[PDB]
């Protein structure tokens, strides 16, 4: 789909009224035609995706909003859908070439300190700036009332524009400032080059350089451009997400490149002293980072991977490097912030039917796609993949499940196969496939800041990102022909992820890495602060004060949450560890909390609630002091985007 | 809009109960096949997806019937092949409705046997097994998070042979866990297919033998108010008319004097007369404050606009039902326009015209052109006060007569007479009783709806909506009376009708409470009477939740309970026994909104963290829930609540 007007707010003293111009089934057909005949009017329009309506402002001739709500989308036009002529992930901006009759705003620059925000209900609320990209509201409003209003103008009272808002600043719900993309950094932005070309490996700077490398699977990202530099005679740390495919990238090395490189992952470790070191992020965090010395070239591969372990490890890397000599530091991926899924030679794409013997997701799949052959189907959890692979089972098809938790060995490897699984597999086996179908699905989770007493952690099934989809379909078309079938055409925008992810890095470090918060904020902080990486809400603050009042966790409990792999293992057993000093009871009974099982005779009470991992049957009581710290955490400035 | 189906759940035929699903139109298919009514897919299955614009859920067909809930469908058609297929069955004290289902379409059957072993069935194509626990409850073996029901109302219930026992409706939680759900049974189901299909409420009912309640559905000008109390007192009997305005109610009596030769008693906060007439007019709230019904004195109750969902309305019909008989009445009649489940169709003296965006005045994202109010005496109603005055503003700076109305300001700033454009709120349809040339509608409304949001305890959230039926019928009934008449809408809305939310019932615990003193136990009886009774207005029966909340809120400053009475806001009770626990804890308000007034003066004193009881408004105050009054109503958060799936 593409972004559509919808209407448009008109400017006048400041004052603002609104007009609507389309209705939903308006809306809907010009998103999928990307064709808008309707004569655009004003500088301030209103605009809307399938899922949510937000505004967009013109200045300089360029009509611009927000990443978190146009992602990078294309806007219908008169002639057909305008593809962004900026997209800057990092400053959360993207811009269209305004279409004609649109006016724009001209930027503010004699600078008042007096500024006006203009909502999408067209008030015009008084703001008193106080940064570059910060102002405060006169007067504090839910935030409720702010949300739609991404993209609008913060104006100086004479109607020049200051930026476009982005962000409210909120205490428990309420909004006491607004976060504003300057107009400075849209002026640095257009004379930024729309195409900058970073296939291609860099030369090895005089010093210490932070560079970005976007190429295809199969380009060598993790081989041949390694090889080239220990032929230069640099030496070379190569990090990957997968254990998998860290130990497969050693035998191709040895046979392709005439190296026997050094191997470093949990389940096994290979030292060789050559110049090329292969390792997992996670293995590298539990080594303690960089080591003095140690290595010239830093690749950080498949750097576009939101899980914790890799954030966690990019940011060391991105904190560490220079002092330990690194002079390159190389961010890979194929699909960075702001991608999108575009055809592939290799693969045809074909859209599933309601026509086929096996049912999938509200659509079907014949039994003649998938009888013969080696085929991957993603489902979203493993209960699917449980279910589906039994049924194709029963129906003679060599079918078999893989998930977390299960060894790969369950593949085969060799012959015919249908593989039903989570994205697991993306981590856990390397391989490719004739054909992958995909449910265009995943499961995430979400905080939301519930104030019930404190925080609660969500687990939702979303539609996929444009990574989630390239990734999956990448399975197929290696180097030989391979089919892509789907469920549903749409891809999410790339690039963002959830303030949960940084909880489980703050987590990860106490349980795994023996981290302090303050410790893995510094590792944060760089991660966020380097641009061309995913992005993500600062709430370091937040989920530093949090973890830092978790002491004294029970060691026996944490080394049963974290030998369970379930996700957040300290917080898991922190509250265990509260509830077995209160001589209380879990929020459930529920496996979660299998670690107080033994105690379940002499509980008794209401659960001293911290916070909310998943549903709570039993009574809650707020009194202990760790609640009572959680809950004032509660109070520090969120961002929270409108 | 008409509902349409979107895919459908496919049972097993054999062995285990299991299923799945099939997608068969995406959005903008379902979006067409709203806006035209037509839906040319043929429908397999027994149990359907469907979707409005607004939401999705389930419908069964059994026997013929495609069935649904109410809360779901409203009264609204559902996609067909040869167009919108009109309801047969509308059953809202069931939140139950029923199309009959397209010729070779598939139905469930009814349970012949009778187990008490149960098989949900889910949007999801989950198969959830439910222990039956009477004979429109059951038990889930699992507790589930709400949530993850919601969507599946109107999906079967089935015995292990796989017949229809009934069609869900709504899950009974304890802070958010579904322990339990509610169906609509297969029997309440059989009798309505068997029944008259029409019902005709249009003629005053006769006076019976013995106590009944009866309904009378006709026009305003039909004379609801006027001719029918007179003509049944033409037969010697004493008749009690009940309204909810003070202008309507003293606008009758005199009516009746001046036309129909009679002198009637009239009971107002403002006005109180007694002549001995047999025909009394009284607003519910002074009969309330009376005391309600008076041993002997009636022999019929016409309570009059019984779709309104205020609460002293509510509160009143509810204290009429409960205590008529016992007081010697021989029938109540409920009247109305527009009752539950009605639907706005044309009015021959009325001309229904869209806002575009074409015009001088920005009005809701559209336009009133100035020609079209000029000329003549005209009522612009608006969500909000604030809007109302920043339109009369402008109107008047264009040169026009405009006078903004709404709560707090006194009628007859309407010229009589004169020649004007009135912006108003709904207060407007309870403090004056006149007509006009045109109406201009927004289609939206401000109302109020409970979150039972643990944080810590519960919220009353103010929203704008769209407009239900009643409301657009009522906002369109000011024009077109006896003469031409012209509507202009910014949206062609209508929400359903004749349900209301757990706020309302707050509301008139919290009124019981502040101005009629009844206990809550009190309140409840009369509050009882009035969910048992059929035909009303509907609602979650949330009677013993809100009954242990105000139960617990004793000993409030009666200071503050007599401002927050005088100044006329929502929830006097609840604001004064907030501010209450504030001074008395030398705490600052949740905020210094104009909610908590009460508290200015004091401000000087006021120091700390809000000890905070529910929430009402923004809460900019820091917080603690360490008050006793706040852990109680924490407990009381762990009642069964019935919320609808
Ligand atoms: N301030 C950094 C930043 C940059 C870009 C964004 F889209 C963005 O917005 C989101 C919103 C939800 C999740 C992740 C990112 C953001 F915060
Ligand atoms: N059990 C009584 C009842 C009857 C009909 C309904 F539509 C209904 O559903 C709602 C839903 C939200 C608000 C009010 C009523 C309901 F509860």
């Amino acid at each position: 789909g593409s972004v559509v007007i919808v209407g448009r707010i008109i400017l006048s003293s400041i004052t603002a009224y609104s007009q609507q111009t389309r209705g939903l089934l308006g809306c809907i057909i010009t998103s999928l035609t990307g064709r808008d005949k309707n004569q655009v009017e004003g500088e301030v329009q209103v605009v809307s995706t399938a899922t949510q309506s937000f505004l967009a402002t013109c200045v300089n001739g360029v009509c611009w909003t927000v990443y978190h709500g146009a992602g990078s989308k294309t806007l219908a036009g008169p002639k057909g859908p305008i593809t962004q002529m900026y997209t800057n992930v990092d400053q959360d901006l993207v811009g269209w070439q305004a279409p004609p009759g649109a006016r724009s705003l001209t930027p503010c620059t004699c600078g008042s300190s007096d500024l006006y925000l203009v909502t999408r209900h067209a008030d015009v609320i008084p703001v008193r700036r106080r940064g570059d990209s910060r102002g405060s509201l006169l007067s504090p409003r839910p935030v409720s009332y702010l949300k739609g209003s991404s993209g609008g103008p913060l104006l100086c009272p004479s109607g020049h524009a200051v930026g476009i808002f982005r962000a409210a600043v909120c205490t428990r719900g309420v909004a006491k400032a607004v976060d504003f993309v300057p107009v400075e950094s849209m002026e640095t932005t257009m004379r930024s080059p729309v195409f900058t070309d970073n296939s291609s490996p860099p030369a090895v700077p005089q010093s210490f350089q932070v560079a970005h490398l976007h190429a295809p699977t199969g380009s060598g990202k993790s081989t041949k451009v390694p090889a080239a530099y220990a032929a230069q005679g640099y030496k070379v740390l190569v990090l990957n997400p997968s254990v998998a495919a860290t130990l497969g990238f050693g035998a191709y090395m040895s046979k392709a490149h005439g190296i026997d490189p050094n191997i470093r992952t949990g389940v096994r470790t290979i030292t060789t002293g050559a110049p090329v070191t292969y390792s997992t992020y996670g293995k590298f965090l539990a080594d303690g980072g960089c080591s003095g010395g140690a290595y010239d070239i830093i690749i950080c591969d498949e750097c576009h991977s939101t899980d914790s372990t890799t954030i966690l490890g990019i940011g060391t890397v991105l904190d560490q490097a220079e002092t330990a000599g690194a002079r390159l530091v190389v961010l890979a991926t194929a699909t960075p912030p702001g991608s999108v899924t575009v055809p592939h030679p290799n693969i045809e794409e074909v859209a599933l039917s309601n026509t086929g013997e096996i049912p999938f997701y509200g659509k079907a799949i014949p039994i003649e796609a998938i009888r013969g052959g080696r085929h991957l189907i993603f489902c979203h959890s493993k209960k699917k993949c449980d279910e589906l692979a039994a049924k194709l089972s029963g129906l003679g098809i060599n079918a078999v499940a893989y998930y977390r938790g299960l060894d790969v060995s369950v593949i085969p490897t060799i012959g015919d196969v249908v593989v039903v699984a989570t994205d697991a597999l993306m981590t856990g086996y390397t391989g490719d496939f004739d054909s992958v179908i995909d449910c265009n699905t995943c499961v995430t989770q979400t905080v939301d800041f519930s104030l019930d007493p404190t925080f609660t952690i969500e687990t939702t099934t979303v539609p996929q990102d444009a990574v989630s989809r390239s990734q999956r379909r990448g399975r197929t078309g290696r180097g030989r022909r391979g089919i892509y079938r789907f469920v549903t055409p749409g891809e999410r925008p790339s690039g963002m992820f959830d303030s949960s992810v940084l909880c489980e890095c703050y987590d990860a470090g106490c349980a795994w890495y023996e981290l302090t918060p303050a410790e893995t904020s510094v590792r944060l902080r760089a991660y966020l602060n380097t641009p061309g990486l995913p992005v993500c809400q600062d709430h370091l603050e937040f989920w530093e004060s949090v973890f830092t009042g978790l002491t004294h966790i029970d060691a026996h409990f944490l080394s049963q949450t974290k030998q369970a792999g379930d996700n957040f293992p300290y917080l898991v057993a922190y509250q265990a560890t509260v509830c077995a000093r209160a001589q209380a009871p879990p929020p459930s009974w529920d496996q979660m909390w299998k670690c107080l099982i033994r105690l379940k005779p002499t509980l008794h009470g209401p659960t001293p609630l911290l916070y909310r991992l998943g549903a709570v049957q039993n009574e809650v009581t707020l009194t202990h002091p760790i609640t009572k710290y959680i809950m004032a955490c509660m109070s520090a400035d969120l961002e929270v985007v409108t």
